[PDB]
């Protein structure tokens, strides 16, 4: 049998709807895309595409520590953007969470993204113990 | 050794190209992105965003059928809108089909579809015994 | 335990920032995104998209190869395109490098992609022994 567990963070928001914010099969942990939004207001955080990035970003981290991961076990990221000229400001903030085995990783502009975002940013990750070789 | 199984359904759209309807690799199964096609015609149904959901998730029900999955044992969604305002409408044909356990979903308006389509789906989804917590 | 592998193939232009060519957990090979980049000038080649496909379907196949998978062995591409319309000329490049048991795909276009590139494709794919059932 395959082993899948519902995970949820008050602490990272959940706007209504029909999705749960990650779903972890055996070890591996797939998110949902994350806007920058302030879980407290529940609207986007203010400042465009750096303060959107960490807000996201800080958001991952409550669902990864609740599955029993961290950003050091995150395997893949993609990166949606409004704008791809907001690339190296948005790395600059990536660089802030992933310091070591960085994820592998897609980036492009997209058409729009809900709720007006700068961007979205979506990751699988792995729980438990990892050896890295 | 991997077991990987390629999956086919008479009754889900066939590939346009060199690809497979969805890849089977133990119990994961890959789905490639589903359009609102008709079998019967080879085009996608009458009625824009809407109507087009509703057949891609029935398409994608003969695909999760054929590889021993179901709706209920989807992991994760990528909705690829042509425009972001169709998303609440899209949301609400979605829950006619995922009841409980909820995928991880991200969303987003792209720039164009295949065949000039509103909506695409893509999926992950679990085959045989799931146990949830 | 989870047992990760950091892919770095010297065929393939190094990453430049925090990012992987590829990451391999267990049997799962998830590889980023690749442009059609010659890895001697840090250019996308020359031509437009059908160049653009080749050199980039090349430079997966050094990454499948470093981490013990090959074309024959991958699950699911994404293809995110400048132009929906090059859809016929890439699917005739992509058949150069798939022959059999192809993958899943999901192919779209964008807004815009780094280095205004034409393409970009994304992989997941399996090492080591495959049972194709
Ligand atoms: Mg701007
Ligand atoms: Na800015």
């Amino acid at each position: 049998k395959t082993i899948r567990k519902i995970i949820s963070s008050p602490l990272c928001p959940k706007p209504v709807g029909p999705y749960n914010q990650a779903i972890l099969v055996n070890h591996t942990l797939y998110l949902s895309g994350i806007l920058g939004i302030d879980v407290k207001t529940e609207k986007l955080v203010n400042g465009g595409a750096v303060a959107e990035t960490r807000q996201a970003l800080l958001n991952m981290g409550h669902i990864l520590k609740e599955a029993g991961s961290n950003y050091n076990k995150v395997i893949k990221t993609t990166i949606f953007l409004q704008d791809i000229n907001d690339f190296t400001d948005v790395n600059e903030v990536y660089k802030e969470f992933f310091k070591e085995n960085y994820p592998a990783r897609s980036t492009f502009q997209v058409g729009k993204l809900p709720m007006a975002a700068q961007l979205e940013i979506e990751a699988i990750a792995i729980t438990g113990e990892v050896e890295t070789i």
